[PDB]
């Protein structure tokens, strides 16, 4: 069942959060939090900078030396850890959720039902690698015995976005605390909230101070100065392809840090006419239009095969006209808004060029009613690969359709970008199923679906997508360091 | 047994390598290469530029194309094809080996035994991966059957230094073609001719045209070409910790391509006065002087523990004054000079101001000779950690004694540097051998040896010293993409 | 803290547990149950017979079925249903270590400190493998798409000794549930209360029905129909090297069942000349004494290096006269009665043949008390190799102390059994440790202590000890079938 | 290109091979090998028996001691050995493949192409594995430092049928040794001779004495002594099932071995309505016919959709009809003799089972020529499922062809058996392919092919067909015995 969300919250936790203390801004500087639905303040935050990164910087470090409590403790018990601090996101599940749909501008029933269920899952997940995560012992030549340490790290930035702002924080510090790390997190100016009260779940699970810090603020503030600091050994970022490019320049010209990029896409959805029609277009359809089109798995080139493209445009057209816009908290309303207002003016500016540029305008294309940032849910047909809504990432309810006629041909256009995140196929046919999918360059490929993620699966892009891969067995080796021991021995046997 | 070098080589191997062609450079412009020990000109080589590089990276790019003969081709002669490479380095040795000695100024009989043998090593290490690299099939949760394929990266540019040319040539395509990669090799213009001898070889092997090219030239020209590429997926660079952040920095500014980084160090040697001190002075001392310092792990701070200082001492420099400089190809010489006028200039200047920070001249500090780059092996007392010689990378045949007295603080001195490469600990104590190599930020860590590499460790940096790792297991993992596919089924079960 | 134990207990969970209701014995026949400290009935439990077996080996095949609930849910969902069992066991742990404590004959404090706690803690470290259990994706030759699954084996029959009643319990049913296996589990006769009380934790917890089928009752009837049944997949068996025998055998008569066992030992503890005796002495002691002796792992030939033997025998036996003797549930009480009569009398006759063979008889050497299976802590030295006292596992609390002098003896004399299971060698040399225990043919050699068995490790013997091992990573994986399936593809690329 | 075969063989290795040397049998006794083709005696061997494979057993154990060559070795030089020995396999290709279809009764091509193919491809993968055999690291509970060595398993018997003579020796020698093991070989009695020749190639390649040793004779006799010997650690068989049975009796009863076995087939071949027929009908031909039905996997059990299955019976029917029957050197044979009187007469017997039982006798059902043991290719349609030609391994050239009409039912039915090796699935849909190949209890399952076998991949039976698995990742920790080290610190860190 879904409850029904709470009303009238009261916030608590506005501050920067280090050593499990809440600390106002070393300036004083505050900045207000909005709710994108009604344009209304929800409150105030700590305005985080440089100096607050210090401080966070110098906890993390502090709770990262040899002999600390979080360097000392079983393993097993970073995993118990862990489990406590999903069990607290399970109570606090409700709170959250309402939390989460206000300031995110997200459906509440999809914040309730998807959001926080995935919050607890990936962290259920996450507990159990702590004591999982093993070295090697390795048949080096010569008399000598050789192991590896599976270290962690160190001292992780990590900088997360706004359009799922709660289940970012978790996939973040998640892999991060199970390896052992610890971690300054950078929530989105946006939306800070549900990232502050997980602090106070942190303080309370029993994580010792200093295991993760959080600094709300701005990006080229708080973002940077943990980009570029020089104590920081690895940062972390979800966001724009152009901040990714800032974040790694930083990275190069301070300490070298390591650095991991999940960025964005725009993933390509193929049709072939021996798919199962009803199957694919509500799968395609979910697959652009989620969370307000805010989903870096966007399907948002779809190629539909030449023979069942008109009959394709009509049904996925007709699907799009049954929203209903609004407040995401009221019962009924399946479309809230986007998160703000450069995201809308983004939008409407891209659904103008797709006019523009002559593509086939099929229903919505325009904003709705007087307050909030809505925009009617748009599909455009006859789009053609040069168009700037086939190139550039929109982030808004807007479908592109277009059609192919050629396997080689679609293969080609579809690869023919510099986003490499997701991509889907739909098909009956074996062959294609397995041939298609090895050559597209995408992370993750969906076969007769999409938008399917889970803990257990890695996740992250080809190409300027990103780097690394996030979750699964893959993305947690990622926040280790491996450490070679060589010990002289007198002879050595097999 | 060594053979005598050849004298008087003919040199064949000149131009710039792309789909198993010999080409000019576009420019028409050649550069010399020298012998270090006599500073005469070996021969020209063609120097690749920009355009050079454009060129072999098409040619890489192609050759990585769904459907190619290298994309098709079985793992399984994938490493064939590296086995009969090594057959051929074999085949090939004691050219090889007086060629590098010659471009290297390196001793030819360590040049023989120990590059060569390493070599060739590595290359049958790399050839027993390459159908051993595997995905994984995982229990996701719903209706789902979902994969993983660990795919090559794809077109890999490899940067590579002048003190084990051969060596790090074949660490870079080893296990770069091992998974299936192509690439683009840019070596030294110190050190072109056995990179260039090797493409002779890996047209003979059978590897198809455009899976190795290799563009000889200068950085900023051709090294900076690649890392700034659009169409480069992937680089990787041995070199200078200045350099490396160019690296970083141009890979960020470009196309985010994936980066891995071995940079150099500041190796800290720890002896305890439990250890056994015969093996001890012998292992620091190799270990800091091998191939005339110009080694990325030479042991640079020997820490020596307080009451066994002045013998340690006293026993390091007895040893070092234990050599005949000359000729590497020389009967009887057991130190060649140094690569070139800019290291050479570079380590009589740090020399130079660890006389004038106050440091103990033991032996050595000076020049030597009247032909070719040739210091004295140079060993300084009573260093401390702010002098120049105690912080920055020297990469000469200059040896660091410090004394110690406690175990918390010489881990912290250790640790107190913005490199993290290698390290080694002597001690007869079991806890010490464990829990201090536990605590030192460094990537390899040797007990009770030094300079211990084998193909089947993974070797990199912490910290500043690199990113990522090469070779071992993990290593191989490094020059993989992960796509997740993920089908919809009917009903799943386990 | 430890409570109070509970008195007085009431029984309620005495039936055979099929499809997780409660059924009489088809026979009608019961046994009883007894406390070993006084001699009393607990309660009498129903009786299973090959009869029971078959009925709760069907249970468990038709919840095995493709399509039931227990194959189609997520691998997650096994693990949350195996947190959910630990949080049970976690509530109930009072009732559950006093339940063991009367029932083995096992001392209250060590019931709810170690061996609950260990319930728990291997519970916890199953939960979290669930859904990290994966196949491979593989580079084989030809068109081909290659995959593995690793599946559950199926009907999985598991016996469990006496000495750790729930411990073992959870040991089986844990690995195999967390990899989707359904089972049949036969309790020692001796010790069925704490399993029983497990079935309704099981189904309070959520496991469909047939997933644990527990069926109390004797060996060669419920255990020998177990393990020559012709619809069991695999069975698992800890106990006597006797019985391990006649379960392979019976298993290669029927039905050729996957076969793995946990057999006991005659342990060597090596205390080498070098060592920390104070250590040395707590640990061999402990080693040998924990649970009246009655542990696989006993170190039971306690080997000591010539130069220090007479001191380590006189340390010896001081420490073993330190023990109360009685009720294990009596505050101060430090030493339990042995299980049963048979193990008394085969203890008793151990002893006397220790005496009679010329062993040194230093403290103990006979019964105590008037009621219940009580033995007197006793330490033999001289002891030498071809004696019983020296050959047999004794499972009571006697040690065997003998002296040795050469290195290279006493590693010849340690393997010298059919026995495997673990070692022990107390050391300051770092290559005495790693070469020695390189040496021993033992499945867990523990270095400077002993007894120290975590979930995380696996576990099991070399030669007659055993066959696989238990826990760890390594278990989990023998809890799988490997399923390989290989698809024609148009064309394969890498 | 196939050269002619040699003829008129002139036999040299005709001994027991133990320390690299040859051997005279103990009793002195020797026992004839023939032509299957010209019941023509090709030579005399050394009957091994008891005392020779106890003079085996002591040779490989000697090799197998700590300190010793083969223990101290190198791992990577245990590859390199291996490779060596492919080497030599290849130098004497034409040899090997000759006396393998004289011995064998095999088709001089297939045993030039397919065989000798194999054994080399099989042996240049093993010696890939050698130097990537690793332990692990742990993070265990405490403060312990704990790795593990994956060690040989120690002395391994292995037992190898008469079908594929050296593929089937090279499958088990090479795992074995690839992970450090030592052995004890013994070829069928009808087909030692290619076992000897490589005697001599393991001599010629550098093993080290003991490592390798050979015992032709008879199974009750050498085998038995195998199975049963107190100083064998591992018994591996490939062969019946009634006599796996024996050998896993033996394990049981003497010392408990290690026992894996790889026992044969009743494989179910399910071609749907919707599969491509022209593929299926061959591959299933093929998957049946192979090596005069020799094949453990061979597709005995056809299951065919209703609404295509007198077609696919007329096509079978038609395409069996294509073979002439002859010397399996001659050009031109395409079909050669079974490899013995026992097999003949099995087949015959089991032919007139199904005329009796009421099969549709379709083609061939009796013998051919005047001399070798010839039978023609027979297929039987309207096969049901109680007939013992649908139960009961032939193991000669012939079809059983049974309908289907249900989904349910013909995965019920392939399942129905107490085999469980192999499969195959012939469809268009990829749920089926999918969900089916999950449903079926058999190892390896093929989709749209049949027999393709790979070193990659790992091999073996569910259920009564088999015990572990050989070849890929997962054989080869078939070939090793886990140690865990767990090492007492003062203090750990993560
Ligand atoms: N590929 C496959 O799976 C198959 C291959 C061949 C037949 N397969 C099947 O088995 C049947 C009989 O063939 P046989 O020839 O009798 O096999 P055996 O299993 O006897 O012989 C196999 C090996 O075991 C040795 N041996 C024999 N008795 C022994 C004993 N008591 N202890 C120890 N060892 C004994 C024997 O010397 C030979 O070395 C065939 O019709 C096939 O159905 C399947
Ligand atoms: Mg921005
Ligand atoms: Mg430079
Ligand atoms: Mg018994
Ligand atoms: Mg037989």
């Amino acid at each position: 069942d879904v409850p029904a969300p709470l009303t009238n919250l009261q916030f608590k936790y506005t501050k920067i959060f280090i050593n499990n203390e809440w600390h106002s801004s070393v300036s004083g500087k505050k900045f207000p939090v909005f709710n994108p639905a009604t344009e209304e303040k929800l409150c105030e935050v700590e305005e985080g900078d440089k100096e607050d990164v210090d401080k966070a910087v110098k906890a993390a470090r502090q709770a990262f030396q040899i002999g600390s409590p979080w360097r000392t403790m079983d393993a097993s018990e970073r995993g118990r850890l862990l489990n406590k601090l999903a069990d607290l996101i399970e109570r606090d599940r409700l709170l959250l959720a309402t939390m989460e749909a206000m300031n995110g501008g997200k459906l509440f029933s999809n914040a309730y039902l998807m959001d926080l269920g995935g919050c607890i899952k990936t962290l259920r997940y996450c507990a159990g690698w702590a004591d999982k995560i093993q070295g090697r012992t390795i048949p080096m030549d010569g008399n000598f015995f050789t192991y590896t340490r599976s270290e962690p790290v160190g001292v992780c930035g990590q900088i997360i976005p706004w359009n799922f702002p709660l289940l970012m924080f978790l996939w973040k510090i998640g892999p991060a605390l199970s390896c052992g790390n610890t971690v300054v997190v950078k929530p989105a100016e946006q939306t800070p909230l549900t990232a502050l009260h997980m602090g106070s779940l942190i303080k309370e699970a029993g994580f010792p101070p200093g295991v993760v810090n959080i600094v709300p603020g701005y990006g080229p503030t708080a973002g940077a100065a943990i980009s570029s600091h020089m104590d920081v050994d690895k940062v972390a970022f979800t966001g724009s392809t152009e901040v990714g490019k800032l974040i790694k320049e930083a990275a190069g010209k301070s300490n070298l840090k390591r650095v991991s990029l999940e960025l964005g896409g725009k993933s390509p959805c193929i049709v072939f006419a021996d798919a199962d029609l009803d199957n694919a277009v509500e799968f395609a359809h979910q697959g652009v239009f989620y969370h307000q089109g805010q989903c870096c798995i966007a399907a948002s080139r779809l190629f539909v095969e030449e023979s069942i493209y008109d009959e394709f445009v009509r049904r996925s057209v007709e699907r799009a006209k049954k929203y209903v816009l609004g407040n995401p908290l009221t019962p009924g309303v399946s479309q809230g808004p986007q998160i703000d207002k450069e995201q809308y003016e983004k939008i409407l500016d891209l659904i103008e060029s797709g006019k523009k540029e002559g593509a086939k305008l099929e229903c919505g294309g325009g904003p709705w009613g007087n307050k909030g940032y809505f925009i009617q849910p748009t599909v455009f047909s006859d789009v053609t690969d040069d168009m700037r809504i086939a190139k550039e990432e929109i982030f808004g309810p807007v479908q592109q359709i277009m059609k192919f006629k050629s396997l080689d041909d679609v293969i080609k256009r579809a690869n023919n970008t510099f986003y490499g995140l997701s991509a889907g196929i739909f098909t009956n046919d074996i062959d294609k199923a397995i041939t298609v999918s090895s050559a597209l360059q995408s992370g993750t490929v969906w076969v007769n679906c999409y938008s399917v993620v889970s803990a257990q699966c890695p996740f992250g892009g080809f190409k300027m997508s990103g780097n690394g891969r996030e979750l699964g067995e893959y993305g947690f080796h990622e926040y280790t360091e491996v450490k070679t021991v060589t010990i002289k021995i007198s002879q050595k046997n097999s």
